[PDB]
Formats: structure tokens, sequence, C-alpha cells
């Protein structure tokens, strides 16, 4: 390989500054054509109407080509806009008209016609959604333990599944034309007296459908070029649009025949992934090795430069960040930033088990520096043979601040896909998913991000004995006051985690179903083994290998607190627990917030209603300003501040010390070890994941006070890393402490974020101990690490003066953000966080 | 026992003279019911709107207590009327609103109102129905079969499944109080987690669901009873409907109390199956064993007489044909006289392998004897111990031509039962289903009638090289001319057969995924093993067993057809297969018929469409006529006489003729040998039955003329029977022909029609050579036999002053039927079969 960076075309910053010179915007058309196909095809099966949907929408949706692409497809007329999915729900988006345009996180913008075109179209799907049959399904317990927010599987709930590595090399080597011809061979091993002969055959006749579908959506593209190049007086662009017509014409429908159709190839599979379902984490995968067999041919018959290679790489990242997706707000602050976490890897091992770096390898990093966007999200996977070189051009990426790549360990992460039952051959081969999700990429319907759990609310349920705000909200594990032992408290948290754990399992289930019966995608499936061969879809159980994802926030704040509890009340004795328990509801004597006045406010108009009483508008107005305006007598001020203070000088998660990590360790293991026991609908197996998107602010806001010092209804963690502020010996101490947490048991993937200042990183020699920190971490079976690299002033200026930071990325947590782009709780989070 | 008749009730007559004052008439409510409540249940698991629309359907459907009745429980507020099955299906219906009060098949009166109400409740199940979703599943070349009518499953096409016995004993031991305590029970070995929670429990609720219905029902019925006994003048009447009241509030929420208590509580659930699903074969089965036990007990404290419950048999009886079902007029045809073949049987054998005769089973039979109407399809089971007075007994009410009981061969059909599966014990507790189909009671999902097959059109197929009226039908098995043996014949035939068979497993197995997917049935299958345990409906594969069975038309034909082939054309040479071909193109000189004309008028106007000219209605109009008036010159004319006349001659099927009966077991293999090898998605075995209903005339019309000298058009044979007028040898000797084709395999059960004159029955000797005729059949491994008993004279006077006849009852097949209700077709069949 020739590691020497290509040079940037000047096309690029005008590609990138299009999708940016306007909102983005929510366009009707896509659920008008579901709607007019799903109305034709009333009494026929829901796969073939599905295929049928598909097909009307590709055949009639409203495409685009932008001005210089050179790879094309656009889902939306507005650059970086989205179509909606009422087949998995509508009613959030409606309720959300008046206010999407200007709403914290996410916003989009939506015409006046656009909403009344959308009025029209949802009317029809009314009672017929994903999300209302999945909470059909979902038992009353599981719907309590939502309302007190123990975790929320809104994920595939409001919107579809994804979270997946299609086989985009099959695509590439055999065309779709070459996957028919599968289908149509498997076709002729179904006799018609077979019991399963009506929805094998359905399904493959759907496949077919699908392919074709795709297939007029990529001529419907060399069409418009032909049109576009006609009456353009730019000679060069007329050739470019000539050239882009030919390309659409072979594919994706036949094998690709040079390295700009591999990529226009990819390209399109990439898009309509994201047609047929809503679902986001369609991630590329080893994009530097399925694409590379078409490049190496390509320049060695001298018709490809390295120059326009990039170029056209280039072109994709632009592309990747013209696709969006518009969540319910709620939601919206969890996946905050725009993201649709399309997770692309380089490097690895190849199935002999050789170092897999090649040309792409180092152009798929070049790209990420040449576009500077958020997506893809870009990683490396690590190996004790990847090549140095490799590893110091990833490093230089991460210097810049973008946040990227994100480092993976193979050597923890292969035994682990091998444990959960990939082949040694297959777990050789894996990517990334989404944030930090492993999987054997065209083979699994993982399901890798499927709920958000918060480990915290058990713990607080261990405190009020399974009460929240004057109601019962889960298992009553005994009066915190009566345990006589440390042990006693944690088998009472224990229990509360597994119980609202099952109830995850209950709510993701239910969700499962769901999609099963009325969400099956033939498109996605077909590439997936081995879902033609068993003639069902991937959403029911299709797939080789079949997971559920859920993810366990707080790990720190757990640890923490558990410390907290286990010395200073059961050991020392210096606290009661009566006093923890009353410091904690006072939020430590820093004063109660709108949070808890609202709370205090409801339970207070439910006791009066409860007795048949009126709800005077006068009682409960005053319990707000009450609530909001009250002071402590100075002596119990004094204690809970004291308290606070003794529990904020104790050591912390994070610094290496054995006796707080071990309860890290041990309460970890209260959400992964039971959660791999548990098992869905499509016949695998739940796995842990410890992520915490942007979940791990607005899940911390639904938190009262912990025991580790945290205020009332601040951030938890972000993923299995410590406390901002609480890791204060530096950062090997720190990676000693996390590597303490059993990671490969977690096997749907940890996170740990750290942030670097930047002269951490400076000259040769700081890129060369940025990577021994990293192999120090994976030396003791971490599973990975990712970095902010960026100094405390950059951010707070960006604060103040966001106009001068249009361009600036952060790492969020498994993906970079454009940070003006996310909302002050998010933006102050990453800011708090500590500084190495 | 004691075996003497009980008298019979002044109330019985005129219970049986109030149902048939009116037309049967089609009503509304139920189509109502059922949308009204599924627009409210719309975005909810399949199953549970089922439940809540039975419960919606039997909280507010009319009710009404019909005069002097002591059983209570009506479907329809006129007698004899039926309600409509949109869920299934409904444009046959509105497109016969104009014609179905006068056609010539079981008519139905419809008001102008009911009309309208059809058409507005109707409109909601477009592209909802279980009938359009088979339609979809269907491969082309199965719709193409039957096009040209190899075979109709119209059966559960156009209506609900049934054909079962339901656990009647369970409801009267523990009530469905006792049966929603089973589901509570199931309900505690569910837990969140499981993979199967959503879809187990939903199930679940849903019985509870459906239970808490029929409870209702019966109360409604208590609370009309104790209005209307309020405003009863009559002393006596007053306290029967006190005594109603009484026993409404008990059953079948409680166990019965009563031997009142017993028939009512079996009543109720009778009715009620028949409201949650149109499925007919709604089968009473061994009434005469689970009622004992509440008869004895009553009996043996005094609170009962004899008279008393014969009086209350006798109006279960009558309550038995008030129940009705309208079908299309194409599918009546082949189900004619009303019937909803609810098949109740006597006798046989204890699980202990003793005799099970007791004082019902006497009962049962004076009860068909008092009512004298077509339901229930009375049977009885012999085995070698069977009670010589019940026997004699039983051959009584045979005597008196009212077809009943049927008869059936233990000792051939428990072991065919053991052999597809069942134990000896569950095999010994047999009953019949239908007609002729025997089950394991309260574990079977069977779809004991699940199509019609005609034998003889393969067989038309190999003379024509698998074209109909110029097209393409069927497989090509080559120029029937250019065959050199019979063997090559036989071989062309068993290839036409098992293509055709084949294509009718995928037609069953595509209705097959759209009951299961569109209507589960919730409280039918709370009554059938293992439904409960297992988590899932009768529909989708609970019950534990589980079979298809479809029935092969035409034995006789075929065989005879098959030894005309054999000794005419291939040894004797006395006929060129070409004559034989044209012969039977020409129906052997006698003439061609509308069906004729019509097939060629619309052969010749496709020809001229498909060569893009113009259809001349004077071109078309002349062929009509001309094939209509066409005559044959007298050389050609005469020579297909005396082929015909040679064919009459041959021996035939039916006289205990070896060579010819070899063939007939033979051809039948060619149906029953296939058959056992296919399996349906409820995860059972297909298993071949021979029986007619009516069909037998409706099949026949679309069959040409046929080498056994069978003219074009004319009836196919009645099950495994000899042609009427082709047994000339009697009685024994056609025992000894119909014995041997192998009875066993067509486990699905098959019938023997004979007809009696009636001095055959004539004295206690006629009765005891009857018993004998019937052993000696029965002997030679024969499964069942059924008789009329009647006089050519009777019949046609009948025919020409119905008025004179307005009671007469005769056996078709498998059931009997008011003769005058029967169309002239239907009663020219019955009156030509063989009399001995």
């Amino acid at each position: 390989y020739d590691s020497t960076p290509i040079a940037k075309s000047d096309r690029i910053k005008r590609l990138v500054d299009h999708l940016y010179a306007k909102m983005p915007e929510i366009e009707a058309a896509r659920a008008e054509l579901i709607t007019e196909s799903f109305k034709a095809t009333e009494g026929q099966p829901v796969v073939m109407r599905k295929a049928r949907a598909f097909e009307h929408i590709l055949k009639n949706l409203p495409i685009i080509i932008r001005p210089e692409e050179l790879i094309v497809g656009s889902t939306t007329i507005a650059p970086r806009g989205c179509q909606t999915y009422p087949e998995f729900s509508y009613e959030w988006l409606e309720a959300e008209f008046e206010t999407v345009e200007t709403r914290s996180a996410d916003p989009f913008y939506i015409s006046e016609e656009t909403k009344k075109r959308l009025l029209a179209a949802d009317a029809y799907w009314k009672g017929k959604t994903t999300s209302e049959l999945a909470t059909s399904y979902m038992a009353p317990e599981t719907l309590r333990a939502m309302k007190h927010n123990f975790f929320t599987p809104g994920n595939y709930f409001y919107n579809g599944v994804g979270h997946v590595t299609v086989q985009y090399e099959t695509v590439l080597a055999i065309g779709l034309n070459g996957v028919k011809e599968k289908v149509r061979k498997e076709m002729e091993n179904c006799h018609f007296g077979d019991a399963d002969y009506s929805t094998k055959m359905c399904f493959l006749e759907s496949i077919l459908i699908s392919c074709d579908a795709v297939i007029t959506y990529a001529n419907r593209y060399a069409k418009m070029a032909e049109e576009m190049a006609e009456k353009e007086t730019d000679a060069a662009r007329r050739q470019e649009l000539l050239t882009i017509a030919r390309v659409c014409k072979n594919v994706p429908e036949f094998p690709a025949e040079s390295f700009q159709e591999a990529c226009q190839s990819f390209w399109f599979i990439q898009q309509v992934l994201q047609i047929e379902s809503s679902g986001h984490s369609i991630s590329p995968g080893r994009f530097d090795q399925y694409m590379y067999p078409y490049y190496e041919k390509d320049l060695k018959e001298g018709s490809l430069t390295r120059e326009y290679a990039q170029e056209l790489i280039d072109c994709i990242w632009v592309k990747l960040n013209d696709l969006n997706k518009c969540r319910d707000a709620a939601s919206a602050e969890g996946f905050a930033g725009y993201s649709l976490f399309q997770n692309l890897i380089v490097g690895g091992q190849t199935v002999q088990g050789r170092d897999a770096t090649n040309d792409l390898s180092f152009m798929c990093i070049t790209a990420s520096e040449h576009v500077f966007l958020p997506m893809p999200s870009l990683s490396i996977r690590v190996w004790h043979g990847s090549s140095k070189a490799l590893l110091m051009r990833a490093a230089e990426l991460t210097r810049t601040g973008i946040g990227l790549p994100a480092y993976y360990n193979d050597e923890v992460i292969i035994p682990a896909l091998v444990h959960r039952g990939a082949t040694m051959d297959e777990a050789r081969n894996y990517n990334i998913i989404g944030c930090v999700e492993p999987q054997v990429p065209g083979k699994t319907d993982g399901w890798h991000d499927a709920a958000f759990f918060n480990m915290c609310r058990p713990l607080e349920m261990v405190f009020s004995n399974g009460y929240d705000n004057g109601e019962i909200a889960s298992i009553q594990t005994g009066n915190v006051e009566s345990f006589q032992s440390f042990d006693e408290f944690m088998e009472a948290y224990r229990k509360q985690m597994l119980y609202n754990i099952e109830l995850m399992v209950n709510a993701d289930n239910a969700i499962d179903y769901a999609h099963a019966k009325l969400a099956p995608l033939p498109f996605e499936s077909c590439l997936v083994d081995d879902c033609i061969k068993r003639g069902m879809s991937a959403q029911e159980g299709g797939a080789i290998y079949n997971f559920t994802g859920p993810q366990g926030f707080g790990i720190a704040n757990v640890a923490d607190s558990l410390y907290t509890i286990k010395k200073l009340v059961f050991e020392e004795k210096r606290i009661t627990m009566g006093e923890l328990k009353k410091a904690l509801e006072m939020n430590y004597g820093k004063g109660l917030d709108a949070t808890t006045a609202g709370d205090i406010a409801m339970q207070v108009a439910k006791g009066l209603k409860d007795a048949g009483q009126e709800v005077g508008p006068d009682v409960i107005a005053n319990t707000i300003r009450q609530v909001l305006e009250m002071e402590l007598p100075e002596d119990v001020r004094k204690r809970y501040e004291e308290i606070h203070e003794m529990i904020l000088e104790l050591p912390k998660y994070g610094n290496d010390i054995d006796e707080v990590d071990e309860l890290a360790r041990e309460a970890a293991y209260f959400y992964t070890r039971p959660l791999e026991t548990f098992k869905n609908p499509r016949g695998g197996m739940y796995q842990a994941g410890l992520y915490p998107v942007s979940a791990n602010v607005p899940l911390g806001a639904q938190t009262g006070a912990t025991p580790d010092g945290r205020l009332a209804h601040t951030p938890v963690a972000d993923g299995v890393g410590p406390t901002s502020g609480f890791d204060i010996s530096g950062p090997t101490a720190s990676c000693n402490s996390v590597a303490k947490l059993d990671h490969a048991i977690a096997s749907n993937g940890t996170l740990f974020n750290m942030k670097m200042h930047p002269t951490a990183m400076a000259g040769e020699k700081g890129l060369e101990s940025f990577i021994s920190l990293i192999r120090g971490y994976f030396d003791q079976q971490g599973m990975h690490m990712q970095f902010n690299v960026v100094d405390r002033a950059t951010l707070l200026d960006a604060q103040a003066h966001p106009e001068k930071y249009s361009g600036l990325i952060v790492r969020v947590a498994g993906y970079s953000a454009l940070f003006t782009t996310l909302s002050k709780s998010l933006q102050d989070d990453i800011i708090k966080r500590t500084e190495q």
C-alpha cells in the first residue's frame, strides 16, 4: 500500500456547503406513496404488500441530481431532509407540526402543504402501525416500568429496525440480477404441495419485485442524467452526467465493472435500504475490504487514478451526510446531532489471519479529513498485527478533533463473537454496527440498539422500596433502613435490576412480534443469509444469527453509589441510612428543581383526585411555587452539605482503586449476566451492551440524586468510563479501572469515551504515546476507545459564538456531530467530561 | 338398560311445525356486530380482536325464546334462519340478493332492509376476508386446475372450518368457570421474559374473554325467561320459564347439576360455536356417553323421569334443526338440504373395551323417531360386542326410511386411527365428524371436508393429453392413441392424478394459512387439547392431532372406465382408442347439451379474440344453435350406439367380479396413497376420504362422457359404492366388491350408500338379515354403510305432488334431508340409485 494522502478536489467543499445551505426538511412523498400502494393491495399477504409498496415508492419518489454530484441518489429534494414512515408511527409527528421547526434537538422545517399532505396520508395508518400492535403486546407491568422511566424501547417502537451490515459484496460481485437468479434457483426447490409453499414462495416473489424496483430506481437516475446532459452547457460536467447515465444503467443490476460503478452500486444499496425502512445504523462495514478488488482492477488497467478514486470516495462521504431521519422530540434527545450511525470500518484481519490494510484503508481516513462531516462513523479494527502506518494515520485523524476513527479491539471482539456462536472465520470478518456493536456481516439480525436501560433507577427503588412519587413502581425489596448489611442492600439492588430487566425483555419482544407480523422487509432480507433458503424475512427468523441488544446506563454512578453506601453507612457508620435517603430526596440541600416541583404537584393532585376531592389549581400552583422556593432549616442544610462533601472526597471508580472498581465489575454483572439468558422471538439470545448514544443526558434527567454525589436530574455517565471530574489520576489509571469490568460478556459492545487536551497528541511522540494508551487498555481486554481532542476554551467559545464554529465537530458517544447542532444540555455534558 | 321406547310429548310436533312455518331467512345482525367490534379494535392482535368481536356479538345479538321451548338458544329471530359471516366471504351473497329467495338449491328469504344493512356492514370487510388472502396464496397452476374443475376447495374458502367434536364433557364437568381456571393456571407458567409471552398470553386472555361472553349470553336468556314468566298467564308454562331462568344462571358457567342443566349447557356450546364461526360439521359426538352420568344421577335421586328426559332430548333434536347456513348457489348444490352435518353417535366401546350401550343410547334413537327431522345425523358404532338390542333398535329406525342411523365399523376405524397416530385408548373413544369422518374427540383439528376432488377429470385428461376445450388444463401425458398397452394408459392416469392432487394440496394449504392468520378461534380452541398449554389456537397448530381431509369422487366410474379400456381397446381390440375418444366427445351419439354448446361457444369466441378479430354475437349464436341441433351421419351415429351397447354389457364394479374390482382397488390407491404423504401448515398429515355429500351431482355436471358408459354431465357415483343400475347381482355381491377397496388408508372415512326396498326390512327376520348384511361387509373390513328404505313409487309421487310429502325424509350421503327441499337433479340422482 501507498499511505501518502491523496489531494482533495475543489468539488468537495461545494458539495458540502450545498448540503447545509438550508434547514433539514420533512417531505410527504413517501407517506403518500406507501399509502397509495397499501390501499391497492388490501387482502394480499403482508410481505407482498411491502414489496409492492417498496416498488411503488421507488417508481414514483421524486429524484434529483445535486450540483456537481458524481455519485447520485437522493431520498429527499431538500438536502439532509427526510421522508416519513407512518407504517411504524406518525401521531408523534402530527403532534409536533407547529414546534418541530424550532425544537431544541434536531429541528426540521415542515411546510404548511407538507402538513396537509401528511394528515391525509397518515389517516390510513391509524390502527395499522407496528407501534400500536407492539403496545397491545406489552404487559401492564411493562407499561408501568416505562412510565417510571426504568428503560425506553423507543428506538424500534417509533421507527424501523436496521442495525445491520448487509451483503454489499454480493451486490457488487453478482448484481441484483445475480440475487434474482439465486432466488429463482431456490424457487426450484419448492413444490406446490410443500407445507410452506404458499409463504416461502410469496416471500421469494417479493424479493424479485423488490430487486426489480431498485433496478428501476437506478435507471430513473440514468434517464435524468441523460436529460440533464442534453441541456448542460459546461462541456466537462456534461461528460460527467453522461458517465453517470452509463453507470446507473449497469449498477446495481449487474456486477460492477469499474471503481465508479462499485461506488455507485454501493451507494444505491446504502440509500434504498433506508427508503425501505427507517431503521438506522445501516452500516457499510468493511468498505476497504469489499471495495478493494474493484479499485485494484481499475488501477492496474490504468483506467483509474488515485486522485479520481479519492474524489469518488469523498463524494460518498458527502452523500452519507445527505440522508437524515426525524425522531420525536423526546427520542431525538437520545440520538442528537442528526446521525444515522452509519458505521464504516477499516483494517483488521483477513479470514486467513493476516493484516487487512490496503490502499483504501488509508483513503477512507483521508476522506473523513477531506469532507470533515459527522458521517460516516469511521472506525478502525486494532489487532496485534495492525499496520503501524495505518494506526499512526488514524491517530493523525483523531488529533484533528473530529473524534474519528473509533478504535475496536479484535482480540476481545473476535472471541466474544465466537462465544455467542460465530465461527472463527466469521468472527474474523466482523465489523461494527452503529456505535460500538460488533456483528458478523451479511448473516445477522442483531437488534443492536433495542433499548436504553437506566441502571440507576433500580438503585433508587432500593431506597424507596419500589415506590416512585407515592405509587408502586417496582417490586418491594424491603424498607431500606431495615437492611442489616451491605450484602443485603446489594441483594435488594440485584433483585430490582432483575425484575426490571425482564420487563425490558417483554417490551422488546413485543416490538419484535410487531415487526415480524406487520413489517417484514424483502429487500434487506435478500441480502442477509439465510433468508432466501429459509423462505422468511430477517424480521421473522431468516437470519443465521439473531440477537437483541439493549444498553445499560450508569455503571460509574452505580459503582460509586454502592461504594458510598458500603463505606459511609455500613462500615464506618458516619452516615445513617435514613440520613442518606433523606439527603438524596432533598438533593443534598442544593435546591429542588422544576422536575421535582412537577412530580410533587402531580402527586398532590392525584391524592386529591383519589380521595374524590376537587383539584384546585390554586392548591397545585402553591405546591409548585413552594417546592421551588423551599428552604431547609439551617442545621439540616448544613448536615446535607457535609454529607455531600464527605461523599465527594471518597475514592472513585476510574482511579485504579480495587475496592471501588470491584463493585463496578459486580454491578455490571447484575445487568450483563441476566440478559444473556433471555431469548427473542427470532430464535436468538439477548446480549447486553454498555453504551449511551446521547441518551445519558435525558436518562439522567429522569434520575434523582445518587449516593455517588451526583445531583438530581443531571446526566448519568456515558458508557463504561468514569464519572466526569471523578477520574483524577490520569488516563492510564482510568483505563486500568475500566478494564476491570467484564467487557466480553457485554457482547453487544461497550463504549469508553476519553477527552484529551490537544497537547497530548502533539508531534510524532504524541501520536505514539496515544497509540500506547489504547494498547495498554486493549491488553487488559478493554473492547473499545474513542477520543475528543479539544481544549475547554474552544467549546465554551463555540457556545458563546456559534457563528465562528459552524464546522466544529465533537465526539458524542459512538458517533461524531456538529457541536453547534447540539442542545445546550448535551453541549454542557460534553464540556464537563474530564480532560486528560 | 331399559330399551322400551319412551312416550312422545305433544309439545314436540308443535315445536317442529313452528320451525317450518316460514322460509329460512338471512339476518344482518351478526355482520353488523362483528364490523362494529373490528372497527373498535384496529391495531390489536388478531386473536384479541376475534375474542372481542365474539364478546360483542354475544352481548348484543337479538335473542328469542320460541313458544314452548324447554331448551333455549336461537341464533336468528327467524326459525331455521342464518346470520352471515363476512370475515370469510360476502361478495357471493351480495351477488345473489335478488335470486337467493327463489334459487333451486337451499333458497333463503332476504328482506330489502337486510340487503341494505349487509351492504353497509360488508363494505368494511373488503380486503380483509380469509377468502381473499387464501386466493393470493394459491399458485397460478392451482387456480387453473380449479377453473377446469379438477377439484373445489370451496368449503373452507367461503366460510369457517368447523368439523370438530369439542370437549362437551369438560364444560359439563367443570363449567366455563373451570375452563377459565385452567387458563389462569397456565398463565402462571408464563414469565414476562419468555420468548412467546406476548402471543401466548394474548391467546390465553382471549379465551377468558370468550368464556365470559358465553356466560353473558346464557344469562341474557335467564333474564329473558324471567321477564316472560312475569307476563305468562298459563301457570304451567310460567313454571317452565322460571326453570329455564334458574338453569341458564348456572350453565354453562358452572358444572351441570341436573339432566336439564346438562342438556342446556350442551346446547349453548353447540350453538355458540356456530356463532363464533360458520364452520359446519360441529358434531356432538358420543352424546350418549358424556350425557349419561348427568342422566343417571338425576334418575337415581328421583328428581327426573324417563318421560321428561326423553322430552328434553327431543327438544334438543328440534333445536339442532333450528340452526342453518346459507352457502353460495354453486356451493349449495354440493351441500344441499340445509344440513349442518351435526353428527351424533351412540354405542360402541368404552375405553376399557366393553360395550358402551346405555339408556341414552336407545333414547337418542327414539328422539330421531319422535322428531323425525334431518338433524342430528344420528350414527351408531358397531363392534363385535355390540348390544343386539341396540342394533335391532337401530334397524327399526332405518326401516322407517329416515336414513338413520348411519353404521360405522369400530374394527376398521379404531386401527386406522391408531395407524395415523392415536393411542388405542383415544381411538376407542372415537366418534364421527360430519358425514363419515372419524376423529379422536376433543384433541383434533381434522379439516375433515377440505375439498372435493373429481377423479374422473384426470381420466378425461388422459384422452385429451391435458387439454380442456382447446387450452392446456393439465400436464401432457401423451397422445392417447400412441399408448401401446393398458399399463401405459394406467401410468398416464396415475400421473394426471398425482399432478392435480398436489395442486389440491396447494389450495387447501393456502386456505389453511388464511385461517391461521386472520381467523383464530379462541372459544373453539379452548375446548380442544392442547391449545391452552401450547398457547395457540387450533387454527395455528394447537391441537394434538392435525389433519387435512379431501374427498375423492367417482371410484366406480373410474374402475369401470379403466375396465372398458383394458378389455375392449387393448385386449379384445373391438374398439380403437380413436373411436372411443371420439365417441366420448360425441356423447355416444346421444346428443350434445347446453353445457357442451356453451363450452364450444366460448372456445370459438376465444379463438376469434386471440386472433385479434371481432367476436360477432351472430357467429357465436350460430355456434350454439349448431351444437344443440347437430346431427351425426347415420353410419357414425350407428357405430357410437353399438360402442355404447357393448360397453353397457361388460361386467361392472359391484358384482363381485375380481378383474373389474381389482382396478377399482388400484385406481383408489392412485388417490389415497399419494395423499397420505402430504403435510399441512398445522404440522399434520393429509388423509384421503371417499364420500360425496351431494356434490357428485354438480361434479358429474362438469364431467364429459366416460368409458364406463355414463353419459356427459350426468352425476358421478356417490361414495365408494357401485354405479346405479350397474350392480345387478344383489347386495351381498355388491358388498363383496366394495370391500376389495383399501378403506383403512382412506382414514378420513369412506361412504357406502345402499337402497333397500321396504320389503327387505319387514318383520324381525327382515331386521335380522339387514344386520347380517352389514356385518358381512364389516367382516371384510368395510368401514361404513347407510340405507334408504323406500319404494320408487313413493319418490316419484313426491316429485309430482310435493304437498303430500312435506315430511318425507331421504338419505342423501352421510346425512338425511327433506326430499321436497331437494332440487330435481338431486332428487333424480337419489331415485335412480339401485334398489336392492
